[PDB]
């Protein structure tokens, strides 16, 4: 079968006077994102691996705003195109706030966008050890994988 | 024919007074790397992308201080608790590949044992584990040596 | 089927004095990569996830006969011992990182590059382009990072 493998990254700023919006869950916290629409990094890396992996170029070719509403779109074209989502795993790098409370809640949001079953989706968090400017929470970073097949 | 795939991600600070333990390989070097158990970036990183393949969560999620199993156990021990956990959900591991990121020391002559080293703990031949090095080209903290970073993939199958 | 994937990392500085070649592309700038080869991030990355996926090593263990060889016909060598050891490239996704310049116009020629060198059709290659939100080295325009996937399948 004809399966394609994508990767996708994402990095924003975190800014006092922002909601901190990540895999669609809005956390209490003091500062939040700073970016392309609410900046929802993790939704905009897996964003970015679905059309990779289905050679659609990337975010910024399809949306010149709710992320979530872009990764239903972003996954109604990798369908349009002929795929079909295997699954989705990614990973936060944050030194703060503490994100497990909130990991099921992003999982069932990125599940619910791509009609996915819960358990083809997943959702890790790491500190940066407290190394460079994500040790300094000055940003937060996301990685996403995702395999689809064609057809 | 149901394939998953799983990435992962560590970092760990390099602090004097420790041994530096990567892919389960000590390296002659002054410092080591400081962390959670023997703070083994590689096996962390590939734990981690097991986990994410069989969305089985992550490695804080398995694995706590709270738990008498896991006090003081050292990475290899986690690695093949991964897999246990890993072929409990339904999934076989098919391949493993990754990166390790550190300016120095040098990492070659260290790699195969590396590779045999994960390849015994996860229980598949050498021809399916891979492991790769990079420096950071002087650039940032891993450039100036105050870390080490592994970046693992893996597919599996259920 | 026999699956495997394979992933990859490089970054070089980024300084005044060298042309800025990505993907096989020459591409204006006041600055350019310096490094191993002429320092193409985007091909060194898609290598390493190449010979991942195939458990064959890295770039350096591969790359004396190469002195002087361009990072094309290193992904083009690269592609061929891929196969020697019995695996088809399935599909290539990959992500640089830099603050600038603008990546965009330029990606189509990235991608026809690659495909040629791999021998794949266009429509499984394929690079998508960040900036780094103007944090760290990468945000400072110090240096660019490309980061690759990979997917093959033995025979
Ligand atoms: N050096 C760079 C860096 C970036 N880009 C492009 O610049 C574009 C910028 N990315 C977005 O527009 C974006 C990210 N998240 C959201 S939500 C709605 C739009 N977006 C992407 O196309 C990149 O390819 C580029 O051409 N060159
Ligand atoms: N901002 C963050 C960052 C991290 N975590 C969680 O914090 C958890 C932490 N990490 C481990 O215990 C760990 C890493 N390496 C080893 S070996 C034995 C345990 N461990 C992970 O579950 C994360 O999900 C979090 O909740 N919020
Ligand atoms: N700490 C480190 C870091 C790197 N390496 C090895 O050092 C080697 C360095 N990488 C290259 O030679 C290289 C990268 N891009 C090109 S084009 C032609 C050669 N190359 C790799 O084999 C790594 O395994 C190492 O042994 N220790
Ligand atoms: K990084
Ligand atoms: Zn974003
Ligand atoms: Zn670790
Ligand atoms: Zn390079």
């Amino acid at each position: 079968m004809d399966f394609r493998i994508g990767q996708g990254y994402d990095v924003h700023q975190l800014v006092p006077g922002r909601p901190l919006i990540i895999g669609g869950v809005t956390i209490p916290y003091e500062r939040g994102l700073l970016g392309h629409s609410d900046a929802d990094v993790l939704l905009h890396a897996i964003t970015d691996a679905l059309f990779g992996a289905a050679a659609l170029g990337d975010i910024g070719r399809h949306f010149s705003a709710d992320s979530r509403a872009l990764l239903r779109e972003c996954a109604s074209r990798v369908a349009q195109a002929g795929f079909a989502i295997r699954n989705v795993d990614s990973t936060i790098i944050a030194q703060a706030p503490k994100l497990a409370p909130h990991i099921d809640a992003m999982r069932a949001n990125i599940a619910a966008d791509l009609d996915l079953p819960l358990d083809r989706v997943n959702v890790k968090a790491k500190t940066n050890e407290k190394l460079g400017y994500l040790g300094r929470g000055e940003g937060i970073e996301a990685q996403a994988a995702a395999l689809v097949v064609r057809e």
